[PDB]
DNA sequence: CGGCATACG
DNA sequence: GCCG
């Protein structure tokens, strides 16, 4: 098994759902406290386990694998004797845990905005919204929208907006393109937002695109609220008899760097932090959703799709579907 | 022990 | 919290 994420296939479901999953709690709590370190193993050592190509039912199955130490292999070897972790459910009952999983699920509310209103002594969504004088105007909509943003967004949903968007699009650029991606290009069947690529086959021709895109979407109607190469959106769905909200990120960029941006929005978050971290680390070279830059011919390397830059990386390609670190 | 991804709005 |  080998220690980075981006050097082995991990399929979107998996044989170790469980343990998995209450490692992701303590990542998550951990996020809370501001152990970004602990987060981080935590995440590591339950990806390790989605890669695995069985269950596992004994202690003994973690010898060697990586990320797994005396605090994470305790994590399991409790769940696998008696099928709960005290520290995880601990976590899970404690009213700090469920109080900054609320506050941070909020649409322009993180980490360090949730703890502050923690420690002013909020504890619920109505207890921001009786001092709105204190929100911005992103966590308004956030907050107004936080119902809908909380129900999953199916693959139906998807294609709808799609063509929505390719639309607009159209008549913003004629001959732009429109590429899924996110999760949904990952293989999952619901999420909770939806994200898209834009591009155009000329060079150049894509500059000034978002907004005339945002432009034509809005007078459509169809934008709830939006604040450039990123747009981070609430789109107005339509629904039978009505409509709901969903959160839509439009992402531009030039062909030329397509490539990354392609596979830098098509994660997971942690397949594309540790194949940055193995990009730097191992070979030297630094990576972004624009490029890959060799630091001492001070060159950018040139993509023409993602298994180029796999095959620069020197790692085996892997299709988005089994990129869910 | 240092490091932990890297951007944009 | 874990790795190198
Ligand atoms: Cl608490
Ligand atoms: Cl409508
Ligand atoms: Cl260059
Ligand atoms: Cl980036
Ligand atoms: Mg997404
Ligand atoms: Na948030
Ligand atoms: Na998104």
């Amino acid at each position: 098994m080998p220690a980075y994420a981006c050097q082995r296939p991990t399929p979107l479901t998996h044989h170790n759902t469980g343990l998995s999953e209450a490692l992701e709690i303590l990542a998550e709590a951990a996020g809370f406290e501001g152990s970004e370190g602990r987060l981080l193993t935590f995440c590591r050592a339950a990806s390790v386990l989605k890669a695995l190509p069985s269950p596992v039912t004994t202690l003994s199955q973690l010898q060697g694998l990586p990320h797994f130490g005396e605090h994470s292999s305790r994590v399991v070897q409790e769940l696998l004797e008696h099928g709960v972790c005290e520290e995880v459910e601990r976590v899970r009952r404690s009213e700090r845990y469920q109080t900054m999983k609320l506050f941070t699920q909020i649409f322009g509310v993180g980490v360090k905005t949730a703890d502050r209103w923690y420690r002013e002594g909020l504890r619920t969504l109505d207890d921001l919204r009786e001092q709105p004088q204190k929100l911005t105007q992103q966590q308004k909509a956030g907050l107004q929208h936080h119902q809908d943003l909380s129900t999953p967004v199916l693959r139906s949903d998807v294609d709808a907006l799609q063509q929505v968007v390719e639309e607009a699009v159209g008549q913003a650029l004629p001959g732009a393109t429109v590429t899924l991606t996110g999760g949904f290009r990952r293989g999952k069947l619901q999420g909770a937002d939806v994200d898209f690529l834009i591009t155009h086959p000329k060079e150049g021709q894509e500059a000034g695109l978002l907004p005339r895109v945002m432009c034509r979407l809005q007078d459509q109607g169809l934008i709830l609220y939006h604040q450039f190469e990123r747009s981070f959106c609430i789109f107005r769905l339509p629904q039978p008899g009505s409509w709901k909200a969903v959160r839509v990120d439009l992402v531009v960029a030039p062909v030329s760097q397509f490539p990354f941006a392609l596979l830098g929005w098509t994660g997971s978050k942690l397949f594309q932090r540790e194949l940055r971290r193995f990009s730097r680390k191992e070979k030297g070279l630094w990576l972004n959703s624009h490029g890959l830059f060799d630091p001492e011919q001070k060159t950018f390397f040139q993509a023409a799709s993602e298994e180029d830059i796999f095959r620069h990386l020197g790692l085996e390609y892997l299709p988005p579907e089994q990129r869910n670190a």
